[PDB]
């Protein structure tokens, strides 16, 4: 199920808990029998219950958003990957970032998901000392690592995992130029 889940966050550049809330919002408009992981994912749900769907209420045309959406020709359904397209648009529950995503995995050296300290230091080392021209010492880069940790690892786990990792640039708008996180 994690390597199923995780081929729809390489394809949309969400995140593993967006793409979570939405597997369970889609399960639950499938027919019973269905709510399998592997078997849900092949599912597609009908316009019935895409139209109905609570962010689309306030939208004149949901008829046209429904046919858009699907990828489908034959059939008049949302599969999984249709219905997160359609959340990345009209709910504030699924945001795509695709800086964060590879900027993520960039830093993720051992590709498992998290960023630890050993992870986090390469990412606080690409900030300088105090001149234009300068690098870190050991005691800066551990109080940098420190402070990441602190305003961001919210679930206390000592590291840092995609979601975390959004706000800890969140405040960076040029953070992709050379790696540099604003303070
Ligand atoms: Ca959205
Ligand atoms: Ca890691
Ligand atoms: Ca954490």
């Amino acid at each position: 199920s994690k390597e199923l889940l995780a081929e729809y966050q390489d394809l949309t550049f969400l995140t593993k808990q967006e793409i979570l809330l939405a597997h369970r919002r889609f399960c639950e408009l499938l027919p019973q029998e269905q709510r399998s992981v592997e078997s849900s994912l092949r599912a597609q749900v009908p316009f019935e219950q895409i139209l109905s769907l609570p962010e689309l209420k306030a939208n004149p045309f949901k008829e046209r958003i429904c046919r858009v959406f699907s990828t489908s020709p034959a059939k008049d359904s949302l599969s999984f990957e249709d219905f997160l397209d359609l959340l990345s648009v009209f709910s504030d529950t699924a945001t795509p970032d695709i800086k964060s995503h590879y900027a993520f995995r960039i830093f993720d050296f051992d590709d498992d998901g998290t960023l630890n300290r050993e992870d986090l230091s390469r990412l606080v080392n690409c900030l300088t000392g105090e001149g234009e021209d300068t690098r870190l010492s050991a005691s800066e880069m551990k109080q940098l690592i420190d402070n990441i940790l602190e305003e961001s690892d919210i679930d206390r786990d000592g590291t840092i995992n995609l979601s975390e990792f959004q706000h800890v640039i969140s405040r960076s708008p040029d953070f992709a130029s050379s790696f540099k996180i604003v303070l």
